[PDB]
């Protein structure tokens, strides 16, 4: 705990040149017109850009505590907007071309974009969900619940129980929430394309399960600024900023990143939107 192995921190970041950049977004857009199936997995690189530190970046949560300074946020968890990267996901998963999101983020933002949490496994919890012990109902709240490790947060269940609620915020020996870990794989095994943004990959069993999409001869996709532990592995690795990255994907793709309303909380996907018509690929 004190102990617990944070991993490899602060290494150097990479960043392709512009006609790189350009050339990779282009084939990433390819692979994602010829998958029927393609999962996102996000970690905490999607949120920097709205104020949130990372963990393991050259300014992440470890890499400072390593060097003996601190992290720096320039939000709180409650006036945190989601970022560029969290409304294309929305977008995504809106007009059918994503399937089913993984996240290791405790942010709470995914669910905040209004992202449907019928697609989303959070990994590692959710600052704002506080859960029944009794009969396993969550909350969802506006503001983030005050304890970490699964802890009793002092408030009770409301079903039609007065269960004890607690955090979903898991500490260094608790192991992954059943049902969010087992269709994170199922997901993950039946995708064609697995696509990496803004996670090291460093944290098992998380972390690999987007190699589970290579098993059938998926396709994997790395998009991060530093190297990842599975870098090897990738089909692709984009070394850029997952805002442009995403934003210029949408405009491949001929999608428009759509509107963020505010806090919005959407417990099941909608029906799928029109999408533009494909491209021909030779
Ligand atoms: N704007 C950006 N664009 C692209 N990459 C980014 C950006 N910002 C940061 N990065 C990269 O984004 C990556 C973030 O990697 P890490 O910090 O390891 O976070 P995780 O989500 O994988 O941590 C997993 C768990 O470990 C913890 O203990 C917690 O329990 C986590 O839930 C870095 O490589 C950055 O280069
Ligand atoms: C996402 C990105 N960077 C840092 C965190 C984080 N900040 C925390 C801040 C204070 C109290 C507990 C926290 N905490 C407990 C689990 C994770 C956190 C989340
Ligand atoms: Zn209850």
């Amino acid at each position: 705990p004190f102990t617990a192995d944070k991993g490899k921190c602060g290494l150097p970041e990479i960043f392709d040149p512009p006609e790189e950049l350009e050339r990779k977004v282009w084939e990433l857009a390819r692979l994602v017109w010829q998958s029927s199936s393609v999962v996102f997995h996000t970690g905490a690189g999607i949120s920097t850009a709205s104020g949130i530190p990372d963990f393991r970046g050259p300014h992440g949560v470890w890499t400072m505590e390593e060097r003996g300074l601190a992290p720096k946020f320039d939000t709180t968890f409650e006036s945190a907007r989601p970022t560029q990267t969290h409304m294309a996901l929305v977008q995504l998963e809106r007009v059918g071309l994503l399937r089913f999101l993984v996240s290791q983020n405790v942010d709470g933002l995914h669910v905040r974009s209004g992202f449907p949490r019928d697609k989303l496994a959070e990994l590692h919890g959710n600052m704002f969900v506080e859960e029944c012990a009794k009969c396993k109902t969550q909350y969802v709240r506006d503001t983030v619940v005050g304890t970490m490790g699964l802890k009793a947060t002092g408030r009770l269940c409301t079903v039609a129980c007065r269960g004890e609620l607690r955090d979903t915020i898991l500490d260094w020996e608790d192991s992954l929430p059943d049902r969010d870990l087992a269709l994170a794989d199922e997901a993950s095994r039946n995708a064609d394309l697995s696509i990496t943004l803004g996670t090291s990959l460093q944290i098992r069993p998380s972390g690999n399960l987007p190699l589970a999409t290579k098993r059938r001869g998926g396709r994997l996709v790395i998009v991060n600024l530093q190297p990842t532990k599975h870098d090897r592995h990738a089909d692709l690795r984009i070394h850029g900023y997952v805002d442009e990255v995403m934003t210029r994907l949408m405009k491949h793709l001929g999608l428009e990143i759509p509107a963020w309303d505010g806090p919005r909380v959407l417990e099941r996907a909608l029906p799928p939107l029109p999408r533009p018509p494909t491209p021909k690929l030779e």
